[PDB]
């Protein structure tokens, strides 16, 4: 039934037939022995699933084991929201187990926190830390700052010239002009204080702005493009080298994120009664403080850590992020956390605990949050999509939930380490 | 039909009946009137899918939106390998779109590389970087080191005693004693030179060893347990404060991983002819090196980066990790990368590129790699499971692939920044 | 010698053995003698002789000099328990062509080749038409740590400081304590119920440490009136950061942030520096950026800025302990000119902590070195321009030092 | 007369006055660089240089108060300094006794910062009344960290693996060790960054700081490496991997020079009467300043109050390289409760990269030697090579801790200005 190549190509270019009529082996035969290239399988074929299936068959014959894809599932998944948006050369999907850790008592509310992980004991441990938090009157958090950044590098012909652009940007008149250009690109675009830094005839300019409920990379980058266009009108010798000169900084470790913040800067806290630490966490307060100082402060310091003065906030950040359609690679900066434990109340037997996380890069609109399964997890928290009355509130709430769930996860791993657990039981 | 609470209880305490003979609403009426806790749902119910179903039903009526879970899938998924191994309190699974970039021409072989992401353009950009490497003759990698670590903190009564223990561990006979205890806990356990650091009466002890094709955390922790128990026979006043004093360092940014290594230290390289840089990357070598020097080195320096001297290593690392059953939270350390670009060839128009990644924390057995869909992705690369013939070969191969694919994504992203793109197109 | 009863009854009429024997049988306490003796130089001699009696080598103080020094400006100012002085050889590297001027730079060092090397660096810069420089920013900082009952309370204080009216009353309290106290933008960080506050201000030509400490004093007291439950834990919570390696000094700057640059003709790199522009760029990329990167350095992207900074600081009465942060520097080298064969060099030092008044700039030997550079004392027609000028000179002299050593390294020097 | 004075230059220089030599330079019969030799004495060669310099300054009376007479320039010329125009007096104060390891020390400190010696001295008083401090040198080994390039990263991987084999390190150790009597190479640490290779040589240097000695050994060791790997370019003797006089985490973790630890318990009475505070307030300030504060500031290795003050003061006093306080001041200061009722103050400073020596450099000069002799660590130690330098490093750590106790007590007592 697989027709000759010259004939199949005619039915393809037929506007009232298309690949809908061609068989699987015929679409394959045209990719092989080049005619339809390979990447162009996306736009031609009838349904999205049949494109995934064809691409899987092509892929199977190139592999050293033909049936590698047998347990990689692809059927019945909604690919309409994925193609052209979230992923390319799609051959299926990867199911990541999702557990629940809660209720999380935070700001006089309750939250059932979804967490997608394959590390056993992670969700149970976090769930225990939530119960301890809940039995001690609950947690409270504050968003200290909010604004996604982009950190382009431009080049003037000399360091003195880039010193002049730095001085001009620092004047209130220069900032008003660059803020007009930036703010015109979108209704959420509101440029805050510019931070600049020189390295010879390079000039790194840190544009920061809130992005409503989106994480905001696409919004700040568009705002930055036009802003540097307006700056170029005043300084035509300027050469834009890159929209990112790693000064944002995005998806790399960097002290500037730790010190200036990026996206949402958050602080959570709680006071656990001496009873709850004993019963739920199987330790004392004196022991928790001892482990936290010498592990999370002194230990991190001996390791040469910048922004890693914590136990495992990266476990909780990553688990929520995958569950809620966040950019999981932004875990690199979003895990930044200092966990602090001290005595509280009369005997100095109650455990004070606070996690401060300067650079939670998060958003409840765009990216993976347009997909329905990760919209479901966002809906658990009540933060799905945009907030009309109070733009930004949903992404800020989710940032607060991340910091609170980190603190829950911190209480439980630190408690296990304090009561002598060396291995995953 | 829904029977009273006491009738349902004695059916649940019956052996040749049990939970199979109750309806969902009856089990839920038992949980509401506090006869069965939430965590007891795992061991009472017959099937795992029915346990996930009933946990979802309770969860839904605690939420502000009772239909929020509608689009979080849960059915027809193999929870036999998840319950009590990878996740707890399971309410479903989050599907991450999976894409393929390849062939990745690495060490005279070809790799179809799975990439689970929700960020648009990442799989297509990475795939273009692969094309540039393929038409450039290919890439070559070496594994420079190998050994997962654990960095426990112990406490001596005084600093003079911690110094005594440090000197003892540095003697070849004291080290032999501890290497015997450590190696006895597993067939892969081979303890390497002990790196130690004192902070007052604290002593941080960095145990390092290979772990076959396992990532190594369970195996190193077990070897660390017995090793410290032997050290205590020689120094009984020693206090084992925590199995991790953040010296390892695991899932936090730390300079020690950058300088000493953790897991696999790997380097990848390639020469991209000027012709390939022109037709695939749409830019010149000269423009590309200018961006790399001033973004990936200088820019990263101004930012105060330790080990983040790259464009988006974290994008590629994270995507391969989710797809292949790795711990995504370990992208914090595993993303460590310095990207170098120089001029090669006749008139300095070719592009020598290399990515050095000293701390890739990876494996092909254990964790999420026991799950069949994550195994499907590992089979794409011919690195699933353990190697009987040559232990470590699979995990070393996946680490070489993570490095070469990072370099593919570096080429492509850096080309796009060089060519004047400031926004995703 | 006379007995010990005739001496208690002034101090000028007694001998050195007499006052010593009063403390050696416990007649008089030792914290009395500071004021008792008339001449300052005999206070030093006695303190030495008392100290000789405790050392296993009595005569080890023999070649530690002490005579013919002006101790009047030091005592109750720069040093205590003074037993003499330490001579540090001063050399001169110049002339240095910087912003249409020439500078003979004094360098107090005991390291061989350092002054000759820096001096060759100046020769290369001179023959390439000199160096240019700009002060990018200027503000000494101080970073107290305060605590409030909860993290929610300290968040409230942070928000309060970020409004214009909160910053206005804090600026009112800060500016009141001194002439030069003009408070710039505040920077804050929270860690739980901790709150770190970075007060930045110019301070005339002084380095400013004590001035900002006074400004921070009244400013925290004002914040205490707004927030009565605020414990003031310390005036320095290491957030300044003063005399320790910190990323915040590198990123925000501290004291003077300065940039400096030069082009060295291809001919000059060949004949004076004995290398090639290409090779210089190769060593700079791979040593000062890639190498420092591998070593895990924050702000140490240079060859030996600290050699030059420390030498000038000791000679010019600066606080040499501040070389920790002042040495922060990134040396960049690029190709330049029509044939791409000329060597563009630039050093960027974001945190040079410096001044030309107060501290050890009060001493006459140190003021001699400051006068060489034409920057001594307070600039009367532009308060703070002498301190700016010395910072600029440090950056240009640091760049000269980089040129020479990197040229040496590139020509295969494993010496000295 | 111009032409008359040239004829006398051959017979000498001492039969020409200062004004006659200077006229010979200003109308160029002789260049500027011919003063090191022709002028017969060191003090008078400095004098003519100052006169030549004085005319080029906008204020020609600039150098009147820079001293130069009656100083030993012979140990300075061609070893410690060049283009010498005088010396710079730094006041030396004294802080002691410092009770360290069953001994007493009077510690010299060259500083122009008010209250530093007086405060360092109060910290000694608290330590003395607490029953003395203790200390241990945990490591010793100056490093050099050169950079080399091979054609490929694969080739540099081949060299790293070779340098890790028992036999590769044996051939290298032997070449390094032959150049000096103290040259004894410990295990190598290598990091690759592409086709670059950063090799960290480490060896003790007797009582010398070791920069010259390990440079010699590194040079020789790389020439043996070049014989096994001819395509290897030697880029630079330092690829900043040592790392010398720059902030770098490799010194914090691996150490460089003397890694040292120090400790002491300070009784409750002593904290209240000498230091005017409590153990509980000191602990609170130390946690939140030296740990949390430094963490918030992005500190690598600077977990202390003012270690750099003490290190700089002693270094300049004792003829050390004061530039090297960049890394030698790396310190973590820890305070916790101690004793039966948690009222005594355990304190410890750990300083992993103290770069120190008692022979060579500024320790060849006599005033600097006087300060070393006070401590009893001057010059080489014939019986136990290295022991004078280890003792000075222990003194630096103990004195720093005295300095931490004092300043931290002042901050805890509520003093905001000095
Ligand atoms: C977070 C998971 C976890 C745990 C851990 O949390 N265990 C735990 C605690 C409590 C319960 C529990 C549940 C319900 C009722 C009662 C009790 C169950 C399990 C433990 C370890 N890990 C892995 C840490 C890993 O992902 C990062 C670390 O490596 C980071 C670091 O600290 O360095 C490692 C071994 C040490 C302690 C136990
Ligand atoms: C990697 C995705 C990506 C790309 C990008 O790679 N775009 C791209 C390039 C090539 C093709 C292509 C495909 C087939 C044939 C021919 C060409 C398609 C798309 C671009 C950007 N980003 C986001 C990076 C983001 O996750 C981390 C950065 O923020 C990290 C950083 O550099 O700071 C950011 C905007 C500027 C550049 C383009
Ligand atoms: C800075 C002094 C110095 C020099 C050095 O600068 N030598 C030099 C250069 C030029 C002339 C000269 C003068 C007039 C006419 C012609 C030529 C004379 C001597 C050299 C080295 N050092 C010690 C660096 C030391 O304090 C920091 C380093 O350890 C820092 C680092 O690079 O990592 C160390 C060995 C390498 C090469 C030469
Ligand atoms: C180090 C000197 C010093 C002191 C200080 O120590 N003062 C002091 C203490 C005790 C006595 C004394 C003497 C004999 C008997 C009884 C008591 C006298 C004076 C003080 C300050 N500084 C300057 C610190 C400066 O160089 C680094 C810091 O800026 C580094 C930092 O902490 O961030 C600064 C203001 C705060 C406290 C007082």
């Amino acid at each position: 039934e697989p027709r000759p190549n010259e004939e199949c190509l005619q039915i393809l270019g037929n506007a009232e037939k298309g690949a809908k009529f061609l068989s699987d082996a015929e679409i394959i035969q045209l990719v092989n022995a080049k005619h339809i290239p390979a990447y162009k399988l996306e736009t031609l074929i009838e349904t999205h699933e049949r494109g995934v299936s064809i691409r899987r068959q092509l892929l199977s014959k190139k592999l050293s084991e033909p049936s590698s894809l047998q347990y990689l599932p692809y059927r019945d998944y909604n690919y309409s929201l994925v193609m052209g948006a979230c992923c390319e050369n799609v051959i299926g999907y990867m199911p990541i187990p999702v557990g629940v850790a809660g209720p999380l008592c935070l700001d006089e509310k309750e939250f059932q926190v979804p967490m997608a992980t394959t590390e056993g004991c992670l969700v149970a441990s976090t769930n225990r830390g939530c119960r301890a938090i809940g039995l001690g009157g609950g947690a409270s958090s504050r968003v200290l700052a909010d604004g996604m950044t982009r950190g382009p590098v431009v080049r003037l012909p000399r360091a003195c010239d880039s010193a002049e652009v730095k001085a001009w940007l620092e004047t209130s008149e220069g900032f008003a002009v660059i803020k007009e250009a930036f703010d015109s690109t979108s209704r959420f675009a509101r440029l805050q204080k510019l931070h600049t830094s020189i390295a010879g005839r390079n000039l790194y300019i840190r544009f920061q702005s809130r992005s409503g409920d989106a994480m905001g990379m696409n919004m700040i980058s568009k705002g930055t493009e036009k802003a540097l266009s307006k700056l170029h009108e005043y300084f035509p010798e300027m050469q834009i080298l890159a929209v990112s000169g790693n000064y944002c900084t995005d998806k790399k470790p960097a002290a500037i994120n730790w010190i200036e913040g990026r996206g949402k800067s958050v602080v959570c806290e709680a006071v656990i009664p001496a009873k709850v630490v004993r019963e739920v966490l199987k330790t004392t307060t004196e022991a928790m403080i001892e482990v936290n100082i010498n592990k999370n402060l002194v230990g991190s310091a001996m390791a040469g850590s910048i922004g890693g003065y914590n136990a495992h906030a990266a476990n909780i950040v990553t688990a929520i992020y995958i569950a809620c359609g966040q950019d999981a690679a932004q875990n690199v900066g979003s895990s930044n956390c200092i966990t602090l434990m001290e005595a509280s109340g009369p005997t100095n037997e109650d455990l004070y605990i606070s996690c401060t996380m300067p650079s939670i890069e998060i958003g409840t609109v765009g990216g993976g949050t347009n997909l329905l399964p990760q919209q479901a997890c966002l809906q658990m928290l009540g933060v799905q999509g945009a907030c009309k009355d109070n733009p930004g509130e949903n992404a800020r709430q989710l940032a607060r939930i991340v910091c609170g769930t980190v603190m829950a996860g911190e209480l439980s791993l630190m408690a296990a380490l304090a009561a002598g657990h060396l291995v995953k039981s």
